[PDB]
């Protein structure tokens, strides 16, 4: 009973509504403040302002309406990092159609397993993607639709979003009338990602409790005006997309890249100001290698973080220690709970520690061979409770049990332990 860490109160209480609701009405604000950047392309230099993402979201919710999607259907974004990435995200969100981030870089046999497992109705891919998504098209009748992200006009007889959009709004849609639907939070269907890989359910009460979480002065990122963040972490990964996604309710600036280079993601971070700085693991220990660093003005940067990524202490101290911060925005998660669950605290650094439980979780310590709660500064598995847990492996229960018992704990097999302060470390 005294051994299990619980999170502490919200910040704020729990909004109310879907993740689409909620979305939505955070991205209409800052769609009302002309000038306000969404996304900027590093390599292109272009910026796209809220205003322009809430309407384009607005637009693809209603056009995927009338098409004939519901809370039974599912679409798929195939996309590497670009600006329009979100915009197919955002417009399912908002009428419950479940979301499979699928990654771009698999090959045709991947490619296959991961549509396979999420069944959509209709893929919204980018011009590099399409020759891939063709092939399996041929394999799987229920994708009914293409639609090409990355164009203006119609690519290779498929659709843009804006001749999709074209072919279904009614002639005066007003995006600022529009209302998204409501439904059963804890129960509809978000998104679907990819952990032989399986798919992960995940609900609009699991992304509802990460809004709560990154929108949080303690436990995310507190929401000033002109704030910019560069990430470099794929979207279709849980760490890239639960981080982007909070990031937009917020309504920060958000800076990528579509591909790595060490001199334009430092020359990023130094012109447009970036306060916030999103690697992937192995990225870290590239800059724990980089020199460059120390020939660039990044007196704006604030913190480094992965989005819940495993990250080894001595390699997280030499990459604080060239971008001269006291230390790294820690986080422990997996694609199965959502995004983090344990997350440094704002200011509450402390060395080696992946942080303190968020909010409405707990999190435990037991015998790897008993399942017996172990006390402070005791080493053991780490298991989980809280409302970002999955709702389970797509036509899989018996995975799905393996990993998540009937009292609601998540056995994620790592070993770990916390002192008297609250503070989790990975061993």
């Amino acid at each position: 009973a005294k051994n299990i860490m619980h999170g502490p109160p919200p910040f704020y209480p729990l909004e109310d509504g879907t993740a689409g609701e909620q979305l939505h009405k955070a991205m209409k604000r800052y769609a009302q403040v002309p000038g306000t950047i969404a996304f900027t392309d590093a390599h292109a230099e272009v910026n796209i302002t809220y205003s322009e993402y809430f309407e384009m979201a607005c637009r693809l919710a209603e056009t995927m309406k009338r098409y004939g999607l519901g809370l039974q259907h599912h679409i798929a974004v195939c996309s590497e990092n670009s600006l329009q990435f979100f915009m197919p995200v955002c417009g399912a969100l908002f009428i419950g159609v479940g979301v499979a981030p699928t990654n771009d870089i698999y090959n045709e046999r991947e490619l296959y397993n991961s549509l396979s497992i999420s069944q959509p109705t209709i893929v919204f891919c980018s011009k590099r993607a399409l020759q891939k998504i063709l092939g399996v098209q041929k394999k799987l009748p229920i994708i009914q639709k293409i639609v090409i992200l990355d164009s203006r006009e119609d690519y290779m007889g498929k659709q843009s979003m804006y001749s999709f959009i074209e072919s279904h709004l009614p002639a005066g849609f007003n995006e600022y009338d529009y209302i998204p639907d409501s439904f059963d939070r804890e129960t509809a269907t978000a998104l679907i990602m990819n952990s032989l890989p399986k798919g992960v359910e995940l609900t609009h009460k699991n992304i509802c409790v990460r809004f709560s979480h990154c929108r949080d002065p303690v436990f995310g990122n507190q929401i000033i005006p002109d704030t910019a963040i560069l990430t470099v972490i794929p979207f279709h990964h849980g760490f890239g997309m639960f981080t982007t996604l909070g990031y937009l309710t917020c309504g920060f600036r958000i800076v990528l890249m579509y591909r790595f280079e060490e001199e334009l993601f430092l020359r990023s971070l130094q012109d447009y100001k970036i306060q916030s700085a999103l690697l992937v693991p192995t990225l870290f220990s590239f800059f724990a290698k980089s020199t460059l660093v120390d020939k660039y003005d990044l007196s704006n940067l604030h913190e480094i973080a992965s989005g819940g990524a495993p990250l080894a202490k001595e390699v997280g101290e030499a990459v604080a220690k060239r971008f001269k911060l006291p230390g790294i925005r820690q986080g422990y998660g997996l694609t199965e709970t959502t995004s983090a669950i344990i997350i440094t605290p704002e200011g509450d650094d402390k060395p080696g520690a992946c942080g303190k439980v968020v909010p409405f979780f707990s999190a435990k310590i037991v015998d790897l061979d008993t399942g017996k709660t172990l006390g402070v500064n005791q080493r053991g598995e780490l298991c989980v409770k809280g409302p970002m847990i999955m709702k389970g492996y797509v036509n899989n229960p018996e995975a799905t049990s393996a990993l998540i018992d009937k009292d609601g704990w998540l056995h994620s097999g790592d070993i770990a332990y916390y002192d008297k302060d609250g503070h989790f470390f990975i061993v």
